[PDB]
């Protein structure tokens, strides 16, 4: 693409490893201003160690925890106060607990359950509201999800229940957002070595079997991921919404 | 399809209209023992009178909030005790608040979001849970699910999320428990006038539009999923699990 | 319960054919069944699998879906010696054995095209053909593998030629519904029949099943003709334009 | 998404509206050369006129009728001594007689089934063999497919069976060749004016329905399919490949 003038929301940088980091270093190749934010306070400090390779010649940080209504709304707003109006948000977070992730799917606690519904996929929607008010000429909105949640995947349990609920999600915001010219997207992302995956069983022989089956033959990267979210983020991809795009070497397209 | 000296549990019979109800009476025409669980003290009440008109020699009637884990394992405990092992549960229940069944879904609140999911989602899984504990030689569990989680359809908005979110929900249980010789399939329903479906904006649209378009150019009734929850239910279908069997005129074929 | 109901089934080769557990299955719900064989030598071997059913006679008609006319005046006959029937079990496909293995993108057009012809396009002539002997109604149901959905290595040109008859399904479904005929598919999973000897690496696929599967074994043709008694009776009236996967939850894992 | 040093080959510009000229406005604009292929000596002039508004330095001609397995061989081979190494393929080719495209599928021919599955399905396997002898190193090859493929609507009829075979053959593809680093995909364009969209009955009709009820409200062009296009042809979908991207304003995604 070229993204000079246009302004991202990154959500969900952890560290160097995660997903949205490799969204970042694309966005920030292209141009692109972006805007971050986070959790913990260990991931800001992240955050200010990784803006050194970046090109960004300000740091726009913010902590929003997407459990709170008030820290997304007060987050947007003041991100609008700052920066303007933004061209989109990179939604790169979800969670799950580690006692229901490696029990039998059939053993899930209902808090349990409603955590990963609540981070993982309820988070996108309250975004999406407060992120279009700084979008008042339109815009794009991408999440991330995997492959469980269109099919069952030995292990990934609550996050598949969680993801078919986030991918549906995404097609209701963009009937709903569509009419406000604001685009909606999924990118099915292959199994990466994030810290979050160290939480799902058998993660490393998933990936071992993606290289053995896939049809590229090996894995992907947060690269990847973040090339195709600049097609998604950038006017190449209008005509998009709704969509779900495997970035995964081809493994959904196989049995 | 001879199902005598068979038992199921069939959950969430609010009157004569109900789905469920259809599933009943289908059933019960076909020689099952059934059992029935309720929420309200209403539906207990019309389920009384609604027993008359099955064979059903003996009422056996459980209440059962399946918002409470207490209920749902006090409930199952009880039908064990007082019927013995089954073979088979019905799962017909869902809720959302009105107002997150009509106009725009980005302004959809958490605790309106959340609620449908544990509800028309979450209450599957633990269900199956504690039906588990009844099927020691195996069984079928059936999940009643609506087009709206596979597409954005206007206006069913939350409730889209929870059903695909019940939809993965089914595919994981079907994966967990398929050792056990259980199987857990949905039935996608078409639209027909029930009480739940006084809350969903634009209903009556939807229903003329499946006359004009669908396949078989006429809408379904409660005894046609019956006869598809039959199916599912008995060993008819054994090699059937983790599917979701449309039973809409065909209308989740064209577009 | 199939009493007064009379089914076409299409495509039983041996005691193993798919089609055999689909007649079983409705003979023992007390269908009368016609069947359509290829070759003369399906015939003798027919007549000798009918000892088992309980049909009182043996209504055998020759028919290659590779021709119109014989897809046309076979089913015009059946109408004259049997009368109107209730629906048609579709388990009829074919690819050239070099085909089913190495490099799909290998594949001739000639190959690619027998495999669209017969494994695809004589349902839509059969249906058109059939419906003329339903006048209220009735219920058509083919037979397909996951390999249409998805890329399945060695199944190749017959997975491009499953997604075709999917779609014809689809098709037929849309077109035959106002005439009251509902067109289904079961996707069956692997089942050893003379046929499965051509695909490739069939037995690794039986193994990664038993492994894999939700109910961790593999399906017979009784359980997808069981399937099949639902769809070609009233039981599954509302439903059309449907593929329901007789195969042990494999379609729903990854 | 820069296109320098870059060859793709276009097959099917038949006039100023065809969907690959969409494809070549947006591939030449991104410095790419372009190589273009067609059947009637009407569409190699049509291009000759075109070429006028590219920036093409030269005029790459190839006449290949995808019915003939020596023409597409031969072409192929040409376009590898004229141009050298190409990095893409975009096919952009269908046929369907008009009897066939309107009233009941049923009665399709088996000559006319077969006519549309040989041009509209069979070239791209053909075409994809031929052209990985031009891609040693990988590449990129797209074909175009309608929503008409992965559902039943009116009247597409045996083109829909056409395009399920299609993306199929899209997937079987990538299976095969991504091992080789070749990914095939496709883009499902929503309906737009061509000369190939006037044999299709009610496609008027189909038009209007996607500005009131796609997502974004309105109909897609051409020039937004080759934005997708020039994203599927570069690197910046390097781990996607056996995928359906639907160009189509949201409608994929609604029902
Ligand atoms: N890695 C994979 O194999 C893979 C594959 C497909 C899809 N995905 C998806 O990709 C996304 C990114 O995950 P990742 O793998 O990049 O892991 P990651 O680096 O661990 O990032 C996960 C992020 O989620 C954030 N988060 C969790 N709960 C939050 C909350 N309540 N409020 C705000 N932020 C919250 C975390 O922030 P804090 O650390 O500050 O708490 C962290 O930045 C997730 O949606 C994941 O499900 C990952
Ligand atoms: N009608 C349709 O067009 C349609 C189409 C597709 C799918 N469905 C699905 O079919 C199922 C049955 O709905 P329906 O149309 O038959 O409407 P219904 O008659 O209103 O039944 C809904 C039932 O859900 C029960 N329920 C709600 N919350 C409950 C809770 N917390 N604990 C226990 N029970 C609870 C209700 O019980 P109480 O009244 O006692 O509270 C009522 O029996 C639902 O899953 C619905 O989403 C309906
Ligand atoms: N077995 C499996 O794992 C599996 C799984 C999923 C789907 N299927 C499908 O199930 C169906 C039945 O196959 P099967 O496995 O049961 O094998 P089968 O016993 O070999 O039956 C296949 C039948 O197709 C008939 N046939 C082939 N070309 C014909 C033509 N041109 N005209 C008339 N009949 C023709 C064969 O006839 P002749 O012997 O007379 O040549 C044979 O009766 C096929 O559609 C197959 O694609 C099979
Ligand atoms: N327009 C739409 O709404 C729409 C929507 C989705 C997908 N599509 C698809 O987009 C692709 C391009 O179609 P279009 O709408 O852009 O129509 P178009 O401008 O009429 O182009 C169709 C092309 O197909 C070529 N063609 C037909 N048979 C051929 C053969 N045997 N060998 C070589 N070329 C052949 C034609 O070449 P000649 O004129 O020289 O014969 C023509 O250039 C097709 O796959 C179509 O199915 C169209
Ligand atoms: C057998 C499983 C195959 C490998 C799964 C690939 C994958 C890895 C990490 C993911 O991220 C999370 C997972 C669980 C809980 C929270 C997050 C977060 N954030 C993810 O969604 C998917
Ligand atoms: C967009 C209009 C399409 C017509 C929808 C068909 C339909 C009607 C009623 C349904 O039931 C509920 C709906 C909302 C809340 C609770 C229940 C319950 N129980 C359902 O799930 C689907
Ligand atoms: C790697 C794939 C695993 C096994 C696939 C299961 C399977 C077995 C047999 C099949 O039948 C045919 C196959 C080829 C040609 C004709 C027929 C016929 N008739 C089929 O369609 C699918
Ligand atoms: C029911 C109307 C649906 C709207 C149609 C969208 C559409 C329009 C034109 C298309 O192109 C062809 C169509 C038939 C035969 C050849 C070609 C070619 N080339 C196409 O594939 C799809
Ligand atoms: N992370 C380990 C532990 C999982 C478990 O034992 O449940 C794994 O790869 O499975
Ligand atoms: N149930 C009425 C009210 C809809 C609304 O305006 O919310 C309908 O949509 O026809
Ligand atoms: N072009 C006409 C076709 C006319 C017909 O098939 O009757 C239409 O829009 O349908």
């Amino acid at each position: 693409v070229n993204l000079e003038n246009k302004t991202y929301v990154i959500m969900g940088i952890a560290n160097k490893r995660s997903i949205a980091f490799g969204v970042a270093k694309v966005l920030d190749q292209l141009g692109a201003k972006l805007v971050f934010t986070y959790r913990k306070e260990r991931s800001r400090k992240e955050l200010e160690k990784l803006l050194e390779q970046l090109n960004q010649p300000e740091a726009h940080l913010y902590q929003i925890d997407v459990q709170s209504d008030e820290e997304v709304i007060n987050g947007f707003e003041q991100i609008g106060k700052d920066v303007g109006n933004i061209d989109g948000v990179y939604h790169s977070i979800a969670f799950a607990n580690m006692e229901d992730l490696r029990g039998r799917f059939s053993e899930t606690s209902r808090e349990g359950f409603l955590l990963a519904q609540d981070i993982s996929s309820y988070s996108l929607t309250i975004v999406a509201h407060e992120a279009k008010k700084l979008m008042p000429e339109g815009g794009s909105i991408v999440a991330t999800t995997y492959l469980g949640g269109e099919f069952a995947v030995q292990n990934y349990n609550v996050m598949g229940v969680a993801k078919a609920s986030l991918e549906a999600n995404v097609k209701y915001l963009a009937l709903d957002l569509g009419p406000d010219n604001i685009r909606v997207n999924a990118i099915s992302a292959g199994p990466i070595r994030t810290l979050s995956a160290k939480g799902v069983g058998g993660f490393n022989t998933i990936l071992k079997e993606i290289e053995e089956r896939a049809p590229l033959k090996r894995n992907v990267d947060q690269v990847e991921v973040g090339k195709t979210a600049a097609y998604l983020l950038s006017d190449l991809s209008s005509g998009v919404t709704g969509e779900n795009i495997h970035v995964d070497s081809g493994f959904h397209a196989i049995k």
